[PDB]
């Protein structure tokens, strides 16, 4: 857990940021040497719904909405939605599941987006997970920075806002998605310990998906049924593992991606059941 006061301070004020903060911002995504651009739009309404949007800046013109974490709309095909289940700059921790598999250390302060920050050291207790650095936003505690780091230090994923405006919530029309963005049953028997099903949902074929936390880190499988003898693996950077398993109810195409390190993502995919 925590390693100091201080530590569980700043762990406690992350953990608030998420509904507790309407936000404006825009950051860079990184992941395994892939790059995009976003912005974001995250406002919590009347009823404190927390509702969010994502527009992708560069590449293809691709958006996400969510609300409360469920997915509105999304835009693309299928590796674009691998892509966004792991676009979580902002993202509700659990400091007390995660207390139990992380050490947290101070590191100091810093600067991100041009504004004061306070660094958080975070290593695993265990070798099923990777280790972090957090920047989390001094005045609100939303995290600014992210970095993916493996055991050898490695830099394996970055999260890292280029501004931040937290001064004023964002008018309603900027949470409006365009028309490009489209309209809106398994288990894994095996999860490294603490991760617990976070989330799951179900473009040009029926694909579910399974969003796995440890409170900290997110991982995803994704689940595609089969055409049989003409199998799309996908082949995108951020892919940890992509395998084609036979099991009681059919061929599937399973796809892991997220904050998981190689052999436990492939331990996860060979354990996943139908029910």
């Amino acid at each position: 857990g925590p390693g100091s006061a201080d530590a569980s301070d700043w762990l406690n004020r992350l953990a608030e940021a998420d509904r507790q903060n309407s936000f404006q911002g825009t950051f860079v995504y990184e992941r395994n040497g892939s790059f995009s651009t976003h912005e974001i739009w995250h406002r919590v309404e009347s009823d404190g719904a927390v509702r969010e949007r994502l527009l992708q800046l560069d590449g293809a013109r691709q958006e996400v909405v969510r609300v409360d974490g469920r997915t509105q709309c999304i835009s693309g095909g299928l590796a674009d939605q691998l892509a966004d289940a792991q676009l979580w700059p902002v993202r509700k921790f659990d400091p007390s599941q995660l207390a139990s598999w992380y050490d947290l250390r101070l590191v100091g302060e810093s600067r991100v987006a041009g504004r004061p920050a306070v660094v958080l050291a975070v290593t695993p207790r265990d070798q099923h997970r990777y280790g972090f650095e957090l920047h989390l936003d001094r005045d609100t505690g939303l995290p600014l920075k992210s970095l993916l780091l493996n055991e050898k230090g490695q830099l394996l994923e970055r999260f890292q806002f280029t501004q931040l405006n937290t001064g004023a919530a964002p008018a309603e029309d900027q949470l409006q998605a365009g028309a490009e963005c489209q309209v809106v049953a398994w288990r894994s028997e095996w999860l490294p310990p603490g991760f617990t099903l976070t989330r799951s949902f179900m473009t040009p074929d029926p694909v579910a998906c399974l969003t796995y936390g440890d409170g900290l880190a997110r991982f995803s499988v994704f689940i595609e049924p089969l055409m049989v003898g003409d199998a799309r693996s996908q082949l995108g950077p951020t892919v940890v593992v992509s395998k084609r398993l036979q099991t009681d109810d059919g061929g599937q195409m399973v796809t892991v991606v997220g904050e998981v390190p190689l052999g436990t993502a492939e331990r996860v995919a060979l354990s996943i059941r139908p029910e």
